[PDB]
């Protein structure tokens, strides 16, 4: 039934009402109504009667307190990006490097050749990515699709145990330049994410459907046996870059997508993505839940190889939304199988 919908776990757009804009658990439900989940990434666009904050004119001077430059070393459509931090430096300071003529876009008429382009010069001339920026650039009082207060249940964190997780429960701001990368990862626990570009040039995006996840795991694994086996989790670490052509070479199921200012992206629950920036622009995400997640939550394979990964604990999840498993679980005997196909419960006021 829900098999039957989006066969093609092709990437999704959505034009919602500013009727159905306002209420954000609830269209999340609706896109997945519609199959949007079996690409693991959906576009939104926004009401164009809507805007998150009035003007971004006072922002030269936020401080970007961790500049990344992105070192890339790979060939054949394998690479591995390194991050190197840079000293702490202003909005207007990162937009001046990044206009510069070093760092600024090249010249191209249809998308397929800036692709391109990105893939050939991916190695060239290491980027800085204004990336992992705590706060937000929205409003006080916007109450729709506001990123600092999307009132999930992911909220049940930081409720039941004070924990705040930066950028998971918390947002966190993207400044990118030409040619920034994000590496092939699903979020933190596999959990969703939001994405909101704020302004500036576009990001485009590469998705793989949750249904195929594991065959994009096996090719990882397989291109990167040493990292595999040092960690179980090494795709993770979001240092690992595939392009296209490869994932093509291979039969992995894919989509793109280019996201333009104003625009919202919805990454899904075990949803692989990577991507890059077109020029200077500025990004704000953080990741949230839904009823579903919690399968995939109880279930994400961790980064095994560091102190420092995030990791939730379900217990509360389980207890609350599972009351019935609850004890199968705690005793390592729930069997329960994903099905990446069926929406979130919630979407039961739809269906
Ligand atoms: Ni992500
Ligand atoms: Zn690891």
């Amino acid at each position: 039934e829900s098999e039957t919908l989006n066969p093609s776990a092709r990437i999704m757009t959505f034009y919602p009402t500013m009727e159905e804009f306002r209420n954000f658990s609830r269209y999340i439900a609706y896109i997945e109504s519609q199959g949007a989940h079996r690409a693991g990434l959906a576009k939104v666009v926004p009401p164009k009667e809507w805007k998150p904050r009035a003007s971004y004119d006072d922002i030269d001077d936020l401080v970007i307190p961790a500049p990344i430059q992105q070192l890339v070393t790979g060939q054949s459509g394998l690479f591995t990006q390194y991050n190197i931090q840079k000293k702490a430096m202003t909005v207007r300071e990162f937009r001046k490097i990044a206009n510069s003529d070093k760092y600024c876009t090249p010249r191209y008429s249809e998308f397929e050749e800036l692709e391109r382009k990105y893939w050939k010069n991916l190695t060239f001339n290491p980027p800085i990515y204004g990336a992992d920026v705590n706060g937000t650039l929205y409003e006080k009082h916007v109450d729709e699709w506001n990123i600092g207060r999307l009132r999930t249940i992911l909220d049940l964190v930081e409720k039941e145990s004070g924990i705040t997780i930066e950028g998971v429960n918390t947002p966190y701001l993207y400044f990118g330049m030409w040619k920034t990368s994000f590496a092939w990862h699903t979020e933190d626990m596999d959990l969703y994410s939001i994405n909101y570009l704020h302004f500036g040039e576009p990001k485009s995006w590469y998705s793989v459907p949750p249904e195929h996840g594991k065959r994009l795991e096996r090719l990882a694994k397989g291109f990167f046996p040493g990292s595999a086996q040092s960690c179980e989790a090494f795709l993770r670490h979001k240092m690992t870059l595939i392009s296209p052509l490869m994932l093509k070479k291979y039969g992995i199921p894919f989509d793109k997508v280019t996201q333009e200012a104003g625009e919202f992206m919805i990454t899904f629950p075990y949803g692989y993505h990577a991507g890059f920036n077109h020029g200077f622009n500025c990004a704000e995400s953080t990741n949230f839940a839904t009823r579903r997640w919690i399968e995939y939550g109880k279930q994400a394979v961790l980064c095994s190889c560091r102190k420092d990964m995030v990791k939730i604990s379900m217990d509360v999840f389980v207890r609350k939304f599972q009351p019935e498993r609850y004890k199968l679980w705690k005793a390592g005997k729930d069997n329960t199988v994903i099905d990446h196909t069926l929406p979130t419960p919630e979407a039961a006021e739809f269906l």
